């Protein structure tokens, strides 16, 4: 099976987080303006679902799918019961708001909920499968698609099928991030997965393959019943990562005039990194660091 | 029909610079140690041929085949009678030697020539993809493969067995680099997967553009074991296709891993300076090597 990386909640408060530090250390604010706050985006996000009411996410919910057990299996009904993935859908989007919550990465980009984990974060390959499959096959009502897709699972061993659905994405120009974890080794393993690590805010460095690092030590997002929680982790690293490639697509797209290749969308990405000081088996190609080319 | 991107011979000679200046300005020296002048590569150069006896370049070949009717169609006669090929593969690889003559960005790597131009620089399609398959699938006498394909050309028909062609180089981790150029030179380098090179002079002063590298009055080897000043994109494009031997060999050591070709392309677009040009123009900028330093 295929399971969460393992992370810790470290405090779950009403008090609203505004902009949360991951947000600003990464330096999404300063690219918001240029970016359209991430509009035009759409983040697959293959998690434990989510709550779609939350006041910070429910305006960037853009549909989903349960490929679990959990209400019948009724595909129509992919709420979340770990908390997990609510606080993931809030690091990549949470909505910009007059009222006090928490904001994300790419606030305009919107949310599809791809429901593939129990609720105690696991799941089958087959759903892995069939999430993957969907966040790239989905069509929203006026052209709406996923863009970018996000993971912070993994599984032991390789699949045909795993490997061919994240070579299908990214042959239609989709980013498939996956957290860094032997028990998580697959999807992360594979070349064509951006692999994202983790540091703290003092930038220390909390069988990977890392391609660059963000914040994951107590990280504030949303979380179950309209409340917010901080969690620290590994994967928490990850979110930042994909709402952040919604702003480069819009700013790489318009700068350049051109669609861009999902090589191009990497290559984008790693330019908008700085190197911490570590081997580059540490710390890939360094930390986001969106504003750095200004 | 697909011909060569315009160029210019502004001088033949037989007084070259030991170190041209473009392979000083990308900072290929600053690399030669770490990157082991590129040791562990081979370039596919896709050309008019090369002249496989060059002093310069004899020691760097490692095979090629003809897919033009020059020579009668005679696949194992590749050499060059334009001058084209044989000036783009000095910039790749040209050999570091006691004696004089020129040395190119990653004099190392091994070159492979793939012959896919004829004497006036002009091939068919199925030439072309023909040579790209080629480049792809051979194999040296100790595992050595294609890790770089180089080509200065185009036509202005999408024929979707070249679009094919070059996905399959990029999905076997080789990065495809043409030289930028109504429309009669577009295909390959329109193909979003090919990295299409643009140049400047050495004032820093200059298409779906990736990066920019010197492209003026570019010395390298050339026709009867002497050696010429050209210029055009074609000439910017064998810096890019010789850095990516450097970058690769460094890459891989620092990560620890075999990076794909869209890591290629990112370590390679990561080493550039702004010019203070649209990004329609210079791409990601000049590639500078040692920028990170
Ligand atoms: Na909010
Ligand atoms: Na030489």
């Amino acid at each position: 099976n295929i399971h969460l990386i393992p992370y810790r909640v470290e405090q779950v408060t009403a008090a609203p987080p505004r902009i949360p530090e991951g947000v600003r250390m990464i330096q999404a604010p300063e690219l918001w303006e240029s970016a359209e706050h991430g509009k035009g985006n759409v983040v697959a996000v293959l998690d434990t679902g989510c709550q779609t009411d939350h006041p910070d996410l429910t305006a960037r919910i853009a549909g989903g799918r349960n490929f679990t057990h959990d209400d019948g299996g009724d595909p129509e009904r992919f709420e979340d019961y770990n908390g997990h993935g609510t606080h993931v859908a809030g690091t990549v989007a949470a909505s910009l708001r007059d009222e006090e919550g928490v904001v994300g990465v790419a606030p305009l980009a919107d949310l599809l909920v791809v429901k593939v984990l129990d609720k105690e974060g696991s799941g089958s390959y087959e759903g892995i499968i069939a999430g993957i499959h969907y966040a790239i096959d989905w069509r929203g009502p006026e052209g709406q698609k996923t863009t970018v897709i996000s993971m912070s699972l993994g599984g032991p061993e390789d699949h045909p099928e795993l490997y061919e659905a994240v070579k299908r994405a990214v042959d239609a120009g989709i980013p498939v991030i996956c957290a860094a974890g032997d028990e998580f080794a697959y999807p992360g393993a594979y070349g064509e997965v951006i692999q994202v690590g983790a540091v703290d805010f003092d930038r220390r460095i909390a069988n990977n393959e890392i391609d660059l690092v963000a914040p994951g030590i107590n990280i504030y997002s949303t979380y179950l019943e309209g409340k917010y929680a901080s969690l620290s982790g590994t994967s928490m690293a990850t979110p930042h990562v994909s709402g952040a490639l919604a702003l480069i697509r819009n700013i790489s797209e318009r700068e350049f005039d051109r669609e861009l290749t999902e090589a191009e969308l990497y290559a984008q990405l790693v330019r908008r990194t700085i190197p911490l000081g570590y081997p580059k088996t540490a710390e890939g190609n360094g930390l986001l660091a969106l504003d750095i080319l200004n």
